[PDB]
DNA sequence: TTTTTTTGCT
């Protein structure tokens, strides 16, 4: 009936402050609105194919459904850092240690952006951040993870220029596990290999940044 | 909220 933390209201050219929220857009969202008029195709063309071998209420029940097994897989890893796609990556944690950051945030002070890394941790012995993911369709070479190397750099930057963090981190690492159980792939990425995903980033970013000029 | 997940052949 009364409230338990209070605060008062009052305290003895227009502004227009914008809303950071607004305008620091997070990294997931600056890749899905500028994909190439060829993931557009296909991505389309899988819903069309998918939705008339499933129907509307079917193809987004399957949306749910994957939608699930990723959280709850990647729910699972947080807690174990700290299923048929657990026992996909038993052989990928037994070289894992040295946990630094599990589902933190990260910001970029210049390049204004944000994001949520899966993990910050040492895959033998070299510190990277980690993006799983489950997947039905194997990926067996890191050109079958199609945006996730960029994804991972976009953490990664962010995180080294991010005073919330003490250290920096110069690799990237992306392992797909499978529902059947069999082993998850690694796809690593060395320092010079982030590199080369870091430059192509920027441009999605710039690309991004212009489409929301207009 | 972010993120979860989704991508061909001739
Ligand atoms: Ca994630
Ligand atoms: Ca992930």
């Amino acid at each position: 009936r009364v409230p338990q933390n209070w605060f008062p209201i009052f305290n003895p050219v227009p502004l227009k402050i914008p809303l950071q929220r607004n305008v620091i857009p997070s990294v997931t969202r600056v890749l899905q609105q500028t994909m190439t008029k060829q993931q557009v195709f296909l991505l389309e063309r899988w819903k069309q194919r998918m939705i008339l071998e499933l129907g509307e209420d079917g193809f987004k029940e399957y949306t749910s459904n994957v939608f699930l097994q990723g959280k709850r897989f990647h729910e699972a890893l947080e807690s174990i850092l700290s299923s048929g796609y657990i026992e996909s990556v038993q052989h990928i944690l037994k070289d894992v240690s040295g946990v630094r950051a599990l589902e933190s945030a990260v910001q970029h002070e210049t390049l204004n952006y944000i994001g949520l890394l899966d993990c910050v941790a040492e895959y033998q012995g070299k510190l990277c951040v980690i993006d799983w993911k489950t997947s039905e369709k194997p990926k067996p070479f890191i050109q079958s993870t199609f945006d996730n190397p960029l994804q991972v750099v976009a953490y990664m930057g962010a995180m080294n220029h991010d005073t919330n963090y003490s250290f920096q981190v110069q690799c990237g690492l992306i392992v797909v596990a499978y529902k059947d159980g069999s082993p998850a792939h690694p796809h690593f990425m060395d320092a010079e290999l982030c590199s080369q995903y870091w430059t192509k980033w920027l441009l999605r970013l710039e690309e991004y940044t212009e489409k929301k000029k207009n």
